[PDB]
């Protein structure tokens, strides 16, 4: 009731917001990352949870690399939330500067499906470079479970919500 929000479906509500202050007001969630194929959290969302965590997130994430190796486009690793959410979905959304199909976030957005509740930027729409628009009819498609999907700019929110 305090944000703008849309609630566009049975399943996903659209907020104004940041998607970090959205995870803390709930009891419990997943909160998912827009990461890379190694995750080295960088200049997006990703370094904001991060720093919003004191380096542990990146600290984990190294751990993981070592034990996985560099994970596929569109694959997801499900790492310590850090008291930030309940847990952290790291998401390699498809990179459009270097030619990776939008179509691979069908793979990202299904990785949400056996979580109860998800909070979500909208995957490579930033510096990826997929239009969000395009990020939005994805998630929209593929997602089937309660998901706060929290955007931060006001253009991109009215946007989606007409
Ligand atoms: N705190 C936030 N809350 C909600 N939305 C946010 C926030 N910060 C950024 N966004 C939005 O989330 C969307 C995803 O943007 P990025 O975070 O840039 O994600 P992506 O486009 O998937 O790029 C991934 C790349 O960026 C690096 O941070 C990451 O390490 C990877 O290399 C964009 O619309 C961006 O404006």
């Amino acid at each position: 009731s305090k944000y703008k929000h849309t609630v566009i479906n049975n399943s996903v509500t659209l907020v104004l917001g940041d998607a970090i202050q959205i995870a803390s007001l709930l009891p419990k969630c997943i909160l998912v990352n827009a990461a890379n194929r190694h995750l080295k959290h960088g200049g997006g969302i990703a370094g904001v949870i991060n720093k919003a965590s004191g380096g542990d997130v990146q600290e984990e994430s190294d751990e993981y690399i070592s034990n996985n190796g560099p994970l596929h486009v569109g694959d997801s690793v499900l790492l310590k939330g850090h008291g930030l959410a309940d847990a952290i979905l790291h998401v390699v959304g498809p990179d459009a500067r270097n030619n990776e199909d939008a179509a691979l976030l069908k793979r990202c957005y299904k990785a949400f499906n056996k979580h109860t509740i998800v909070v979500t930027p909208l995957i490579s729409a930033g510096i990826f470079s997929v239009d969000p628009k395009v990020s939005f009819e994805y998630l929209l498609a593929n997602v089937t479970t309660t998901t706060y999907v929290v955007v931060n700019n006001e253009d991109i929110y009215n946007t989606l919500a007409t």
